[PDB]
């Protein structure tokens, strides 16, 4: 069985990313403080992974409890709310800094166009906003259940709870992860499409971002794919056996939330730890 599994991975999520999300929150502040467009993309990212980050600790004793809420009688809906804004959220600011890559490669000449932290800070706000005003109908106080034995997670749906309310992971799986990933997938291979004609750099640069605008996808897919394979898999079923269904996809679904939140953790290492001015950063701190 896999009870240790996940409470185990938090841990490990916390005790590292933490401090590292803290380092990149800094690298991305001094790298903004010189009017870099990408630097407010990756604070919000960085910011994003400390509510994660800050949000898990409920998780673990959540789980240690064998699923059923200790912490709360009513107070788990927030931590409901902040863990699922966050993992869209982050998966937003993903998309916002390939496509400001994007726009900086293959449009040298025509971007940034004016003072671009302003226009930058309002799609983030916005983005921000509209992933709140979304999640908003997740966490309101709205439904909490248990079945068979201390089985009472916080606000979930075993089995879900109607073709007429289904539909909310369907809504999040098209337009929280294959808006972003597909946005990203086209804004990287379009970096490279630009690359092609420089006569300045050799093959030993093209190679490298070659692996960097095709390697940073890869990761995110690898640690946004299943739990959204899972629950899109759950809600197309049940709008069309349900009981043994969900009683042979949960234990697996509910390990893929400790995939999603590597992402939170690799986002800085290839974000930061990426960039020559970041560890440089890194080493002014100590």
């Amino acid at each position: 069985l896999d009870s240790v599994l996940p409470p185990s991975l938090y841990a490990l999520v916390f005790t590292l990313g933490l401090p590292a999300n803290l380092l990149a929150l800094w690298a991305a502040w001094l790298q903004v403080r010189k009017g870099r467009e990408l630097g407010v993309y990756l604070l919000n990212l960085s910011l994003s992974d400390l509510l994660l980050i800050c949000a898990l600790p409920p998780w673990t004793d959540y789980y240690l409890r064998r699923d059923v809420w200790g912490y709360g009688p009513g107070a788990c809906r927030l931590f409901g709310f902040v863990f699922y804004t966050n993992l869209y959220v982050g998966a937003a600011f993903l998309s916002c800094v390939s496509a400001d890559r994007y726009l900086a490669v293959a449009h040298p000449l025509r971007f940034p166009g004016a003072r671009p932290i302003r226009s930058a800070a309002a799609v983030s706000a916005l983005i921000w906003m509209l992933e709140l005003a979304a999640n908003a109908p997740p966490l309101l106080g709205e439904a909490i259940h248990r079945d068979r034995y201390n089985h009472t997670f916080c606000y979930e749906s075993y089995p879900l709870s109607g073709r007429g309310a289904a539909l909310a992971n369907v809504g999040r799986v098209l337009a929280g992860f294959l808006l972003p990933w597909g946005v990203m997938m086209l804004c990287y291979a379009g970096l490279l499409r630009a690359l092609r004609g420089s006569a300045s750099c050799e093959q030993r640069e093209r190679r490298r971002v070659r692996r960097l605008a095709l390697g940073l996808p890869c990761v995110a897919l690898l640690c946004y794919g299943p739990y959204h394979a899972l629950l899109l898999l759950r809600s197309l079923v049940f709008l069309v056996g349900g009981c043994a269904l969900e009683e042979r996809l949960f234990p697996a679904y509910h390990a893929s939330l400790a995939l999603a939140t590597l992402n939170c953790l690799a986002d800085p290492a290839l974000y930061c730890l990426a960039c020559p001015g970041a560890r440089g950063e890194v080493a002014k701190v100590v």
